[PDB]
């Protein structure tokens, strides 16, 4: 029968099944009707980011994120949001910055004012996104450029303060196998970073798949639990060609690894994908549930 993801991933011990979304979606078709229905955790795709809400320095709007918070409240739903600190959705006058201590004030001011703006209210934030380079160095972004690598140590430190009762998390891509570098390496800085008291709270894997790549993970998503922070998560979860064998394979990682509190997949329905001609969704264009949803509940009994 007809089944809510989220309801079954619930009554399997998980947090959530959550989607990305903005006002944009929400306001259009049918995307209100099946996140309400299906999903049970709301993120912000873009209206959260530093372009959205600091143009200029100290200059702060929340028209997007009060839209989806308030949204999310009026709706019965959970929030995720982010991403504090990475390189995309970056206004140039931040990355134009040049010095250390202007760079550090200026981050912190901006993790500060969104989290104080929410607090209380939003289960995670993405704090540290996109941190790594695919040989496990890091991303010579502006912050590790200009700051050093003392920029996540000071992005998550700052964050605690600003709304101890979020969850904090840094996300990367291309950590879906065991093998590959920057899945070894993420976990051996977040091992040294909490050994040093950074509070991290939980690794997110983004997974923007290709097809096939969901065997991986089963190994992948246990590696990255082994760094000690107490949640993992799945999120921007989309898969070329969205085979049901890909998505369970994700689902069944989630499951067997307890510190997996959930998973938020990219979109709803296929042609609003950015990678729309790969049909990489759960919903088709006809906002029906394809056979990778079908699947997915079939695997959640």
């Amino acid at each position: 029968a007809a089944q809510s993801i989220d309801q079954l991933i619930k009554a399997r011990g998980k947090v959530y099944f959550g989607v990305a979304t903005d006002q944009n979606r929400l306001t259009t078709g049918k995307n209100a009707a099946i996140i309400k229905a299906d999903f049970g955790m709301v993120w912000p795709e873009n209206s959260m980011q530093w372009d959205a809400t600091e143009p200029s320095q100290g200059n702060f709007n929340f028209a997007g994120a009060d839209y989806l918070v308030n949204w999310a409240q009026q709706n019965g739903k959970l929030i995720g949001a982010g991403c504090l600190v990475w390189h995309n959705f970056l206004p140039s006058w931040v990355s134009s910055i040049t010095d250390k201590n202007t760079l550090i004030n200026v981050m912190k001011n901006h993790i500060t004012t969104l989290m104080t703006r929410y607090k209380g209210k939003i289960r995670t934030w993405d704090v540290v996104g996109e941190a790594f380079n695919e040989d496990g160095s890091l991303r010579q972004n502006v912050f590790l450029n200009v700051i050093g690598e003392d920029y996540i140590p000071i992005a998550f430190q700052t964050a605690r303060a600003a709304d101890p009762n979020a969850k904090l998390y840094i996300m990367d891509y291309n950590l879906d196998s065991a093998s590959y570098p920057k899945t070894q390496a993420i976990v051996n800085r977040v091992k040294q970073w909490r050994a040093a008291g950074v509070p991290i709270d939980g690794i997110g894997s983004q997974m923007h798949l290709s097809a096939g790549q969901g065997a991986g993970v089963l190994q992948a998503l246990p590696l990255l639990a082994s760094a000690g922070t107490p949640e993992v998560s799945i999120l921007m979860l989309d898969v070329a060609g969205a085979s049901p064998t890909d998505y369970v394979n994700v689902v069944n990682a989630c499951l067997n690894v307890q510190s997996c509190v959930g998973i938020t997949v990219m979109g709803v329905a296929d042609p609003d994908s950015a990678f729309a001609s790969s049909t990489p969704l759960l919903f088709d264009g006809n906002f029906n549930p394809k056979p990778a949803y079908n699947a997915i509940v079939q695997d959640l009994q």
